[PDB]
RNA sequence: UACCUGGUUGAUCCUGCCAGUAGCAUAUGCUUGUCUCAAAGAUUAAGCCAUGCAUGUCUAAGUACGCACGGCCGGUACAGUG
């Protein structure tokens, strides 16, 4: 299942402003950036060993 | 600038101090037109204090669902300032 689908959003409607919906930033979410950081951490060990 | 002068005797030569002389640094008195520097509650009380200020800090890079502001899609995690 996808977590990004099930985020609880907050409606937000102030007088004189258009209606809006806000959702929080997901934390501890596996993203390509996390995998690439781990990949480079692994790749530095190879350089040290060589 | 390696310097002296008055005072003891009726007069003299001494010893010897007192007083005189010139800096310096604290106070005080009188006086004071222009410019450049410039010390300044140490001495008596490391005595006592009204009031105000004298220590705070964010980058692309720890944590933003404050519309507090803000552009588009509109479930389509999180635009940005903060
Ligand atoms: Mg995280
Ligand atoms: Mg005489
Ligand atoms: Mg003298
Ligand atoms: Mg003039
Ligand atoms: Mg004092
Ligand atoms: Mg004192
Ligand atoms: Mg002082
Ligand atoms: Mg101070």
């Amino acid at each position: 299942d996808d977590v990004r689908q099930y985020v609880v959003r907050k409606p937000l409607n102030k007088e004189g402003k258009k209606p809006r919906t806000k959702a929080p930033k997901i934390q501890r979410l596996v993203t390509p950036r996390v995998l690439q950081h781990k990949r480079r951490r692994i790749a530095l060990k190879k350089q040290r060993t060589k």
